[PDB]
């Protein structure tokens, strides 16, 4: 499903993402925006290394979820990548929390560095009542 901005903002706060491992809600919104356009069904095949990015946070199959076709991959979130394509984002959120528990933190996603880091991200949560 494609979330509306504020709808997603409120959902993420209820799922405990605000300030998770030091990452503000506005940063998570900036990330979801640039990764999928707030679309839970988005997938991106990376022909270069044969891995696929899944869902709203575009989580990669090489380390986080299992899709069976990615060479030498692990499944740290202990989830089928299918779980990351549901309309209910609970599993995607639990996995995203797992990703940021690693040393890189939110820097794990290159898109965050390009379009969110050191920018004014307040705009993503403005007027949503969170
Ligand atoms: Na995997």
């Amino acid at each position: 499903k494609v979330f509306e901005r504020c709808e997603l903002a409120r959902t993420l706060k209820r799922l405990g993402m605000d300030g998770y491992r030091g990452i503000s809600l506005a940063n998570w919104m900036c990330l979801a925006k640039w990764e999928s356009g707030y679309n839970t069904r988005a997938t991106n095949y990376n022909a270069g290394d044969r891995s696929t990015d899944y869902g709203i946070f575009q989580i990669n199959s090489r380390y986080w979820c299992n899709d069976g076709k990615t060479p030498g991959a692990v499944n740290a979130c202990h989830l089928s990548c299918s779980a990351l394509l549901q309309d209910n984002i609970a599993d995607a959120v639990a996995c995203a929390k797992r990703v940021v528990r690693d040393p890189q933190g939110v820097r794990a996603w290159v898109a965050w560095r390009n379009r969110c880091q050191n920018r004014d991200v307040r705009q993503y949560v403005q007027g949503c009542g969170v």
